[PDB]
């Protein structure tokens, strides 16, 4: 039961939807490709206010929709309301005030680098809510770590379920590279790369690099995988130099999770609850 806003009720929610920089007294939060987001007030609550082919971006609309009235879970983002009334589509979430993991893992704005224990809470809460996805035989299609938010308390909340499917291949191949498995790349649509993608956001939290940077070598975070099992690298050359708290035998543990979702077999991979009690051993 979401409530159901006019958007004009949205427009005196959002001040009419107002532009940029949060940072220095705007109201524009940011951007993930579907839609830009923007900060408002519903009474004294604080909200995410989502304005996103019409009918690719409809069908979107729709599934994020049937996601959020299926999946209620503290790891998930959670739609307050929506409208679709005049030919415009708006999603309201509640608020997320220190924004995404990948915001938090570059220190964007000045914020401080996340500390290894409160890395390790993050990862295991990321798994939690993908966990609870898949046991309700949904693919999210689209982890990343733009995609894993976080509350006042840095608890992480997966968001963004407008390409999920309720679990075969397809035609349009849709989801961003850096993250993305082989067979997912070659159209198929399975659970299994939701871990593989996985594997890449806990490469973030342990480095701090972003996924893809074309100005560096390897391109691709997901190679460095490759460098550590050819012991031309190590994990210690890797780790994110941004911490002060991190002791060898849970990074170690952290990385072997992430390289066992990286596992380019498909079904060598461990499924989403094998990571979350590797996780659970990791603390
Ligand atoms: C000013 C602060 C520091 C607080 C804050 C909150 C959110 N997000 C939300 O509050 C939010 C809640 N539900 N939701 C759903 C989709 C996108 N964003 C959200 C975001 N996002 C913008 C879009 O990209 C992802 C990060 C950034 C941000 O920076």
């Amino acid at each position: 039961r979401f409530h159901s806003f006019s958007f004009y009720e949205l427009k005196n929610v959002t001040n009419n939807f107002d532009e940029r920089p949060i940072s220095v007294g705007g109201n524009k939060m940011g951007e993930g490709g579907f839609g830009v987001v923007y900060k408002g007030y519903v009474n004294n609550t604080t909200v995410a206010v989502k304005k996103l082919t019409t009918e690719e971006l409809k069908q979107q609309f729709d599934q994020e929709i049937k996601v959020m009235a299926k999946c209620q879970h503290e790891n998930l983002v959670e739609l307050l309301g929506f409208s679709s009334d005049g030919d415009d589509l708006c999603l309201v979430y509640v608020y997320m005030p220190n924004g995404s993991l990948l915001d938090r893992l570059s220190c964007l704005d000045g914020t401080p680098p996340l500390s290894w224990h409160m890395r390790c809470k993050i990862a295991q809460g990321a798994a939690n809510g993908i966990n609870f996805l898949h046991e309700n035989h949904h693919i999210h299609r689209d982890i990343k770590s733009a995609n894993i938010l976080l509350d006042e308390a840095f608890t992480a909340k997966i968001s963004d379920f407008g390409l999920a499917r309720a679990s075969v291949m397809t035609s349009r191949i849709v989801g961003t590279t850096a993250y993305m498995a082989p067979e997912a790349l070659r159209g198929e649509i399975t659970p299994k790369s939701d871990i593989y993608s996985f594997g890449v956001v806990l490469l973030e939290i342990i480095t701090g690099l972003p996924a893809v940077d074309e100005h560096r070598e390897p391109q691709l975070l997901l190679d460095i995988k490759e460098e550590i099992e050819d012991e031309e690298k190590t994990i210690e050359d890797y780790i994110d130099k941004k911490m002060n708290d991190a002791d060898s035998t849970s990074v170690e543990a952290m990385y072997s999770v992430a390289s066992q979702c990286l596992h380019e077999k498909k079904n060598k991979r461990p499924d989403i609850k094998k990571v979350q009690q590797l996780l659970q051993e990791m603390t």
